[PDB]
């Protein structure tokens, strides 16, 4: 009953790709809440086994050179730690930036989500490429999950 | 029990950004339904307090000049009115249009969603920039929410 | 109780648009599961009437000619078969590829979802344009649904 979380920006050998986001708001601060989940070191930690819809939005935003190709791969990864040594990729979503040499800025919000079976004490996190391009405004970048059954 | 809505196109001082969409289908017309929510002046009005997953898809579609820079910021905003004087932004998602001078058209569907705690009589709405570029086909542009717990 | 599905890549006259994806993983293989739904010929088949949140992510990925305009419309369609002769489009989401002649590749993950009333024995499927550009990695392309009430 009321197993859900929404957390926001604050304004066997295989390694996870990208860079893990660990600056999600860890305080009860309004759009961010936790209910029968908790947050530790940027990971949502599961208390109740079941099917969870898991989602994240990550806002890539940047301002934009002769002989300088500047293509960007903006990728969001959602990973799980369970009782296995390596993190397990659940979902990935990607964009490329505009290739035009006239490009002066880029706005690329990436949303994805999906339903996964999770066990008690599993840990879920978001990682991204180009993390220095992420805008952590609390309405633009966020991560959440809820128990569907 | 059965607290959900999906509504579609028809084919303290701070102000909300963008332009509010108020032309969502207000009739029971098949993909659009309301269940223990209602629609008034383009806003979904909450009857039962709780956690809601709220989402919207807004389709920007357009056809595409010397010395004319024509960059577009296409942004979708999801706002809440509660017992506070100003609307409160919950979520924003943005794209820029292709900067190439060879661009002849643009197709930019923007989806986002997330879980928020809502109170009885809160009102939620969608606003967009460039509203004249939105394609209100009922399968392309829509707004919904459901009680997660 | 536990009516949900997530299926992934494996690594009256009117016709449905695009090409139907029928290569979703049909085995219980970990991120893919079925619970009180089944999969037949690429379609999720409903066992219990009710409101379903339905979603899909489809990853378009490609490498990129004089006098060759190469614009791509990448569209994802989610269709329903019910007790009617023609499939019924529920949701569509579209992108265009970058128009720059400097474009060397394209990464376009498309996610959409929404809530629809479904009947027992309704069938839901995903179709896409440019199907030869879809990357069926199981973390990148997927289709799912869950009963919201
Ligand atoms: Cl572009
Ligand atoms: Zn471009």
């Amino acid at each position: 009953q009321r197993v859900a979380a929404h957390i926001t920006g604050t304004r066997k050998n295989e390694k996870a790709l990208g860079r893990k986001i660990n600056s999600w708001e860890s305080s009860r601060s309004g759009h961010s809440f936790l209910s029968n989940l908790h947050l530790r070191n940027g990971e949502l930690v599961i208390h109740e086994k079941g099917f969870y819809y898991i989602y994240s939005q990550t806002y890539f935003r940047f301002q934009e050179k002769e002989n300088t190709k500047n293509d960007k791969q903006m990728v969001q990864y959602i990973y799980k730690y369970t009782s296995y040594p390596a993190p397990i990729l659940l979902m990935k979503s990607a964009r490329n930036s505009c290739w035009s040499k006239d490009a002066e800025y880029g706005l690329y919000s990436i949303y994805q989500g999906g339903i996964f079976e999770l066990k008690e004490n599993d840990r879920i996190f978001v990682s991204v490429t180009n993390e220095h391009l992420i805008d952590m405004d609390h309405e633009a970048s966020f991560f959440g999950a809820f128990l569907v059954g």
